[PDB]
């Protein structure tokens, strides 16, 4: 998490929707936004966000009514992935139902935010050959909104982890902003090695293995890639040894293997996995946020959340072009 100098949202409103841990809410909050309404169904993340927070998210959205929402400036949603049954009228909004970006839109049509800020995988934008991309691109502009989207990489803005995900923002026609861009990538100085617990605290992440094969020697200067030092079984997913002086590969919410969520690496000799501190760590959080007790659910809910970093840097051209209006 890189702390803000400029406060550029200050006064601005917003609501928190998949809020999972609450990656978008320490985003926005650091850039003065304030939030109003908070949504979440996972009993174990409700949990851990009142447990920061102070407030337990609400319940099921699809049973909240959108005339019960409070008016807000700004809309964010880290939504889930989903194919549409779309065999209708080209595209459009009626072409959503069935799916979880019906709410976010239902919810937009009725609170008409001045911006709509998403998130998504990498392979979003090529889902079924192109129509996941285009139903939420011509959902928006029926709407009357813009619509720009690219892919990010957090090793591109001082996170050390292989990881592309693609960022949308949108904003209404009648403000007329036609100068947003998205942030400058600049040159990675932390490493893996950066993040790392003493010995002491993760004895218990120690994984011996008789069948641990060494392939390449390892890394004496730091490196802006993933360096593989060995292999463990069969050398497929979750069986592979990383360097401490590279980055750190993609953390999943539900991978397998026996370095199964993290992945494992050479620390001292022996081979680990990452603790869930390291993990925050590597995801962008801040060592004030207070982790889930259970290290089971802390590899799920972090593998299924947002680099922090990455998002304070939009947040900010939002507030720019919102910030500049001349006569
Ligand atoms: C990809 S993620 C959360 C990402 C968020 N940026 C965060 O930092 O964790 C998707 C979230 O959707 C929540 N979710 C899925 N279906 C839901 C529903 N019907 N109502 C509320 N939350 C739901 C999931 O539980 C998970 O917390």
């Amino acid at each position: 998490m890189i702390e803000i100098k400029d406060k550029q949202l200050t006064g601005l409103r917003f609501i928190d929707l998949f809020a999972g841990l609450g990656g978008f809410r320490l985003a926005l909050e650091s850039c003065g936004a304030e939030c109003v309404y908070s949504n979440e169904w996972d009993k174990y993340a409700q949990e851990v966000y009142e447990m920061n927070f102070g407030e337990k998210p609400e319940g099921d959205i699809t049973q909240v009514n959108e005339k019960t929402i409070p008016d807000h400036d700004i809309l964010c949603a880290g939504f889930p992935c989903q194919a549409f049954s779309i065999s209708g009228k080209q595209k459009g909004f009626e072409d959503s139902r069935g799916t979880l970006f019906f709410d976010i839109a239902r919810i937009v049509r009725e609170k008409k935010p001045k911006v709509v800020f998403m998130e998504n995988v990498k392979n979003f934008a090529s889902h079924d050959n192109g129509n996941t991309l285009e139903v939420v691109k011509n959902t928006m502009n029926e709407l009357d909104y813009s619509f720009h989207a690219k892919v990010l990489n957090a090793l591109d803005y001082g996170i050390p982890q292989k990881r592309e995900r693609i960022y949308m923002i949108c904003f209404r026609n009648d403000l007329n902003i036609q100068n947003f861009q998205f942030p400058k990538p600049f040159e990675l100085n932390t490493f893996v090695k950066d993040l790392l617990l003493p010995d002491s605290e993760v004895e218990h992440l120690v994984i011996d293995r008789k069948d641990l094969v060494m392939t390449n020697q390892e890394i004496e200067q730091t490196t802006p890639k993933t360096v593989r030092l060995g292999i463990v079984g069969k050398g497929g997913q979750g069986e592979r040894i990383y360097s401490t002086r590279g980055i750190a590969i993609t953390l999943s919410a539900y991978g397998g293997g026996i370095f199964a969520k993290t992945g494992g690496y050479l620390v001292n000799g022996k081979t680990r996995k990452l603790h869930p501190r390291e993990c925050a760590r590597v995801m962008g959080y801040p060592d004030s946020y207070k982790v889930h007790p259970s290290t089971s659910q802390a590899y799920k809910q972090f593998g299924n959340s947002v680099v922090i970093n990455v998002l304070q840097y939009i947040a900010y051209n939002i507030g720019s072009s919102l910030n500049f209006k001349p006569y």
